[PDB]
């Protein structure tokens, strides 16, 4: 398993522009285009990001190459961060793949609020991180996958995603 192939489980994949499940257009493999509930800004942005009027649908080539720039973004994200580069260097690797996804779903900033969290996990504290965790709007609004991450945090295996 590696952080695409989790994401990919987490995020899925579709070819036409959709609703997240906070209501949000995006596209591909969990996309964000925009926050706003215009279609048409939605296009607009879709079309941006590719580089070629796209009538809403891109291609899987298409949908896999925002995707890697997507991961990319996050882990340069995570990086630039001061609160939390430090608690990423600090982990394993599998944990390190939970962080990612975490940020590739939430932001930067969503992340960085999660303070107390940050302390158990750089602590090594996973039990408690877990609990502290689930303590979330993040949680109570996506429950499975949150559940899956949590438990990759938990245990630095693979076994939620089987
Ligand atoms: C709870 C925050 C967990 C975390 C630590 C380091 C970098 C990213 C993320 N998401
Ligand atoms: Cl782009
Ligand atoms: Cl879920």
């Amino acid at each position: 398993m590696n952080i695409f192939e989790m994401l990919r489980i987490d995020e899925g994949l579709r070819l036409k522009i959709y609703k997240d499940t906070e209501g949000y257009y995006t596209i591909g493999i969990g996309h964000l285009l925009t926050k706003s509930p215009s279609l048409n800004a939605a296009k607009s942005e879709l079309d941006k990001a590719i580089g070629r009027n796209c009538n809403g649908v891109i291609t899987k080539d298409e949908a896999e190459k925002l995707f890697n720039q997507d991961v990319d973004a996050a882990v340069r994200g995570i990086l630039r961060n001061a609160k939390l580069k430090p608690v990423y260097d600090s982990l394993d690797a599998v944990r390190r793949c939970a962080a990612i996804n975490q940020v590739f779903q939430m932001g930067e900033t969503g992340v960085a609020g999660f303070t107390n969290s940050l302390r158990m996990l750089q602590q090594k504290r996973w039990d408690e991180a877990a609990v502290n965790l689930a303590k979330s709007r993040w949680y109570n609004q996506t429950p499975n996958r949150a559940k899956r991450v949590i438990t990759t945090f938990r245990t630095g295996t693979w076994d939620a995603y089987k």
